[PDB]
């Protein structure tokens, strides 16, 4: 692969999760391109084997608790993807034609969703990662289903100027997306992010965001010990590496509250409520009754 960053590993682990849901007869979501994106890394073999539905029983024989986290991730990623897909579909139906995916990673929406002509989808993320995604797909004969414009820059760097020279039109309504991002930014970087987003946002722009959970790093500690127990058990040569939330005990604005104080109307749907509505929630997970252990999904329109 030769992408060895943390965005790299996480990108692979969540794509692995989507691929595993995808091959199922009643998939909650289907990403035809996850499996390919993972394979061509070389570094996902392990996630593939752990998350494969046909392995449920071998995994369970190892540890019933890790068994439940493996399940929880499969379900979580499916439900997350489902939610944001729905959000992107509603923007479309309500007439929105400009779309920015932040830290786009190996997200493949620009290629798999159905977009009306005249739609533009800007992808912002790291040079290498974007190159990797588009070369791979390009080569397997996969073409965007929208006018996909790469903005190759680090999210913690000066990205507004490069979004604009990619053609972004700050006066069209925009549907912004930030999945798998906030837990990993320091808190001021969060405020800076929404400030920069607000400034580029025309009346009626929407934003969807996964938020960082208060107790999110306790739960990271568990994925680690569990997932390590499982690949040790599975004979996988190479140590699991779950991205740490290093800024976890920095003082963080509550995201809806913050948007509502800055020109948006926002709502939070907590991940557990969302997983419950679609029937994918296990009371048998660890930290089940730590509401604060899980992200919220936050939606807002620009006033």
């Amino acid at each position: 692969w030769d992408i060895k960053t943390s965005v790299g590993t996480t990108a692979v682990m969540v794509a692995a999760a989507r691929a595993a849901e995808t091959d199922r007869p009643d998939a909650l979501i289907r990403d035809p391109y996850a499996k390919l994106l993972v394979t061509n890394t070389g570094a996902g073999a392990l996630w593939e084997a752990m998350l494969d539905p046909s392995m449920v029983a071998k995994v369970e024989a190892i540890d019933a608790e890790a068994a439940a986290m493996v399940e929880h991730m499969r379900s979580y990623q499916a439900v997350r993807t489902n939610f944001f897909d729905t959000y992107f579909n509603n923007a479309v139906i309500d007439g929105i034609r400009q779309f920015v995916i932040l830290a786009s990673g190996l997200d493949s929406r620009a290629y798999r969703l159905d977009w009306p002509t005249g739609t533009t989808v800007y992808e912002i993320d790291q040079p290498k990662v974007l190159a990797y995604k588009s070369t791979t797909l390009a080569e397997h004969g996969v073409t965007p289903t929208a006018d996909r414009r790469e903005v190759p820059i680090d999210l913690r760097q000066d990205w507004p100027p490069a979004l604009r020279s990619a053609g972004f039109d700050p006066s069209a309504r925009t549907a912004w997306l930030a999945e798998g991002l906030l837990m990993y930014l320091p808190a001021t970087a969060q405020d800076g992010l929404f400030t920069e987003i607000g400034g580029l946002s025309a009346v009626g722009s929407r934003i969807a965001v996964e938020t960082s959970p208060l107790h999110g790093d306790e739960w990271r500690e568990q994925m680690q010990l569990r997932f390590r127990r499982v690949s040790d058990a599975l004979g996988f040569e190479q140590a699991v590496d779950v991205q740490e939330l290093i800024y976890h005990d920095e003082n963080r604005a509550v995201v809806a509250d913050w948007l509502n104080r800055h020109g948006w109307r926002a709502t939070a749907q907590s991940a557990p409520d969302e997983m419950r509505r679609v029937g994918r929630w296990g009371d048998g997970v660890p930290m089940a009754d730590d509401k604060d252990a899980f992200a919220e999904f936050v939606t807002a329109h620009r006033l």
